């Protein structure tokens, strides 16, 4: 009932710059599943000892999706339960593996996270170098085939390129985007379990539709053909391994 929530913050380490640092795991906290009230209580006690001085957290946002959400008026409670100082004290925010997701988020929350907007205390992180399936790290060590000068179409298209593994497929961008008034990169992960439909539209374009994720992607590649097929082969691989 409790160490199930120790694994989504903790501290750990203590910044180049001399300061005590705290991980944020995104990942690990499931909307409904885990208590609200308890996780808020939890980071509290964590960081009861330190945050009267400058300390350093490490947001982990990697494969950061809907159901790692605060629902809106738990985000509100985030910016009132702790002591004013505990705020002014963070002397540095690393956000790591930010998503297409991440950026819907803090454009519908924009109005709550003004504060963060624009703020020379969070860094983006823009490369990774600085009996449960671990899945994300494996889908991030696994071998791939990289397709670049690809195009994401949206409201306005950007580059990307499209990495499909074995048992997940990356879209990293390859052009700046904005984030909480920040131009930043970002890299979205979908485990084959998440490829719900795969359609070839023509031989350079297609659509991909995430599991638990509203409108389908749409992307652009001279090797289209290629990409859809790779694709369809590791959802398939997954399908053959799911019990009958
Ligand atoms: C420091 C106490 C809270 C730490 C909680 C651990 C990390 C949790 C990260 C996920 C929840 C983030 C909740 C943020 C609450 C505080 C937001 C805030 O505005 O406080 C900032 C204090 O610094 C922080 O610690 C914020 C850290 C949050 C970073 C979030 C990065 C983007 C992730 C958003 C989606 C998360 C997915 C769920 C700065 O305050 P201000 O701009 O209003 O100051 C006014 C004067 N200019
Ligand atoms: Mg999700």
């Amino acid at each position: 009932k409790a160490l199930k929530t120790l694994s989504i913050f903790y501290q750990a380490g203590t910044s180049k710059a001399g300061n005590p640092i705290f991980y944020y795991v995104a990942r690990r906290f499931k909307t409904g599943q885990i208590n609200g009230d308890l996780l808020i209580y939890h980071v509290l006690l964590t960081l009861k000892p330190y945050y009267a001085k400058p300390y350093e957290i490490v947001v982990d946002l990697t494969h950061t999706g809907p159901s790692n959400r605060f629902k809106t008026d738990f985000l509100s409670k985030w910016f009132v339960v702790f002591p004013g100082f505990a705020y002014d004290n963070v002397s540095a925010v690393y956000i790591y593996n930010c998503n297409s997701w991440v950026r819907e988020y803090t454009k519908y929350h924009e109005r709550l996270l003004t504060g963060l907007k624009g703020s020379k205390r969070l860094v983006f992180i823009d490369c990774p170098g600085k009996q449960k399936l671990p899945a994300a790290t494996l889908a991030l060590e696994e071998d791939l085939k990289v397709f670049h000068n690809a195009l994401k179409l949206a409201h306005k298209d950007t580059k990307v390129s499209i990495k499909v593994g074995s048992t997940a497929v990356q879209v990293t961008s390859a052009e700046r985007t904005k984030v909480l008034g920040q131009s930043v990169f970002l890299n979205d992960i979908y485990y084959a379990s998440e490829i719900e439909e795969i359609c070839l539209v023509d031989e350079n374009q297609f659509t991909l539709t995430i599991a638990n994720q509203g409108t389908p992607l749409t992307f652009m590649h001279q090797e289209c053909e290629a990409i859809v097929q790779s694709i369809i082969h590791i959802r398939t691989r997954w399908e053959l391994s799911q019990p009958d």
